This record gives C-alpha cells, structure tokens and sequence, in this order.
C-alpha cells in the first residue's frame, strides 16, 4: 500500500558528496529548492545533508497540498544519470530528526536574489 502524502519529504540523488566540487554547493541547492517551492506552495524547513551518500535533501512544506505540489515539481528532475526521487516522511519521524521543524510556520525565501 502506497504511503499517504504528508507535509514532509526526503529527496534523493540531489548531489553526490564524493564528487561535489563547487565551493558553496550545498547553499546553492538550498536556494534552488526554496525557489522551486516558491513557485508552488512554499516551504517551512529544509536541510541539505552534506554527509548523505544518496544525496538527500529534507523538506517540510506548510501543508500537505503544498508538499504534493513541491514533490510533483521536483521528482521530475535528472542529474548525472539518475532521477531525483521523493519519499514522504511521517511527521513524527521528521520531527525527531529536525525538532526545529515542528513549530515552524514562516515561509522561507532564498538568500540569492
């Protein structure tokens, strides 16, 4: 049975720490994902996990409707011969990893203009 959408998701294949070469690369990913969410339903928490062999980025959106829109917008991308994939994460699991995300409400904006 396919998991229900939630506010929270994990992207994969967004980067490869073995090969990332640009100074500031993970901030650029953060800004890019926020920009994409800000053509949909926005975003209230994001973490680009530099350590992740799988290239994981964690996102929480302000509602399930917003998460669906972001997932459907992001899970179409390709990088370095792999598709970006998304998996919804249960709220309690996401909140255990990112306690700061539990009470988040402010929609995020990119740093770059």
């Amino acid at each position: 049975v396919q998991p229900l959408a939630t506010q929270c998701f994990q992207l994969s294949n967004m980067f490869n720490p073995q090969t990332e070469e640009e100074v500031g690369w993970d901030t650029e990913i953060k800004d890019d994902v926020i920009e994409e969410c800000n053509k949909h339903g926005g975003v209230i928490h994001i973490y680009v996990d530099k350590n992740s062999a799988q290239g994981n980025v964690y996102v929480k959106c302000p509602s399930i409707a917003a998460a669906i829109a972001a997932v459907n917008a992001l899970h179409g991308r390709w990088f370095a011969g792999k598709m970006i994939t998304a998996a919804y994460v249960p709220l309690p699991t996401y909140h255990n990893l990112f306690p700061d995300s539990m009470t988040a409400t402010q929609l995020l904006v990119p740093s770059r203009r």
